[PDB]
């Protein structure tokens, strides 16, 4: 197929041509398709030929140790392929410390607890009003009747940004994670850009309180943060506030469709909802990106070459069977729950506090006023791989009797 030849210095035995964006056993589930990178005879570390050849780290150790070794493992081009890896220049994933780390207290600033705790009832408020007006329906197409229009419409009002523009940037914020080849992910990117230039430079001038006017007014490096360098913020902003807990919200809904023991555990047990929330971060993580060797380096007994793109699958360290027993299972009881869902090393999400929110609020909600649902009729659900997976489509059933209104 569309395989990369193989580069001199990689060992052939360490080849395994996994496709990030179209894995084989995509039918059996996205975080399935990716397990099978855990089979037993896979190697820790591996090289797959597809999507012009990166290597992947297929253990937790080996993806905490490379996302904590900067020195070796740089994010300058942290997306596979190269080529978006290249193009990739958002703020500050795509620097290391100690550069990144001025700026990272910039986008901290906008989508941390304190912002949390401002959004509180707005957040709680957009729940319950969309779950009411979806309840008497008996029925909805999950995707795009709430996961969607709850965390991006929370993060619309977060940026200070119309919601009539959603379905523009929804699609560029998608085609830079999963493309679907109408576009490369440097055009992507640009298109985002130029959405976000003219409202910069509109709001560098006065002190506001949304996302942009605070990234677009701020302080780095013993100076104004330039117009530019706002845009490279503000995109990864608009990215990681429309493609990240919007997909996480399907996967966590789908399977409780499936399972209404696990619906009833939440029902009778509210209390554990937080814990539980923490189980299916772990059990349906969905982020992969990666970095790039800064140097010639021998890892764990392979020779990795500077240039050399290392895919690290935050998905796959809570999988491992290695960090949990019986990976697979979905245990709200779950003992010593590991995870790197939300990344590991200096770029450790600084929105995942708002995700935890948005999340366990859903639940919370959702199980109070819908208790009872299950996936329609004959519907078999599709799931899409990436730098961020996701769930094609959603759809819910329920009788409009068994739902309560608060
Ligand atoms: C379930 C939801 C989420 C997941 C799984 C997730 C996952 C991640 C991961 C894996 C990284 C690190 C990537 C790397 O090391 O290259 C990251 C970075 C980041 N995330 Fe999230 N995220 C989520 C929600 C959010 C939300 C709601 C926002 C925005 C409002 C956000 C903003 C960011 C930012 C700004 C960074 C860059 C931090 C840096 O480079 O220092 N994330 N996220
Ligand atoms: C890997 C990510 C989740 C992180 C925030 C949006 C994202 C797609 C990036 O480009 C950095
Ligand atoms: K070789
Ligand atoms: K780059």
């Amino acid at each position: 197929a569309n395989l990369a030849p193989l580069p001199p210095h990689v060992p052939e035995h360490l080849v395994f041509d996994f496709d990030m964006y179209n894995p084989s056993n995509l039918s059996a589930g996205v975080q399935e398709a990716w397990a099978v990178l855990q089979e037993s005879n896979v190697p820790d570390l591996v090289w797959t030929r597809c999507n012009g050849g990166h290597w992947i780290a297929t253990r937790g150790q080996l993806i905490r140790e490379a996302y904590e070794d900067y020195r070796h493992f740089s994010s300058e081009c942290p997306f596979i392929p190269r080529e978006a890896g290249e193009a990739y220049d958002f703020i500050p994933t795509s620097m290391d410390p100690p550069e990144q780390r001025q700026f990272r207290a910039l986008a901290n600033q906008v989508v941390g607890m304190p912002v949390v705790d401002k959004l509180e009832n707005r957040i709680q408020e957009l729940a319950c009003s969309l779950i009411e007006s979806l309840r008497p329906q008996g029925q909805c197409n999950f995707t795009e009747d709430y996961a969607e229009p709850f965390p991006i419409r929370i993060f619309m009002l977060l940026a200070g940004l119309p919601e009539e523009d959603i379905p523009h940037l929804k699609y560029l914020t998608d085609q830079m994670t999963r493309p679907d080849g109408s576009m490369t992910f440097a055009e992507a990117k640009e298109a985002l850009y130029d959405y976000l230039i003219p409202i910069i430079e509109q709001r560098r001038q006065k002190p506001g309180t949304d996302a942009i006017s605070i990234v677009a007014n701020g302080q780095v490096n013993g100076r104004p943060i330039t117009s530019d360098e706002a845009k490279r913020m503000c995109g990864l902003l608009l990215v990681g506030g429309l493609d990240t807990v919007v997909n996480f919200l399907s996967f966590s809904m789908e399977f409780l469709a499936k399972s209404p023991e696990h619906r009833q555990e939440l029902i009778e047990r509210p209390e554990r909802i937080p814990a539980a929330c923490e189980e299916l971060l772990r059990r349906f993580s969905l982020v992969a990106d990666g970095r790039i060797l800064t140097s010639d380096y021998e890892f764990h007994g392979v020779q990795l070459k500077k240039g050399d793109q290392i895919l690290l699958p935050q998905m796959l360290s809570g999988l491992d069977e290695r960090e949990n027993a019986a990976p697979m299972h979905v245990d709200f009881s779950r003992q010593k729950v590991s995870h790197t869902t939300f990344g590991h090393g200096s770029h450790l999400c600084p929105g995942q506090h708002l995700a935890r929110r948005e999340i366990i609020v859903t639940l919370k909600e959702w199980l109070t006023r819908i208790p009872d649902f299950s996936i329609a009729p004959g519907a078999q659900i599709q799931h899409k791989s990436g730098i961020v997976s996701g769930v094609q489509a959603l759809p819910l059933v329920w009788d409009p009797a068994t739902t309560k209104a608060v």
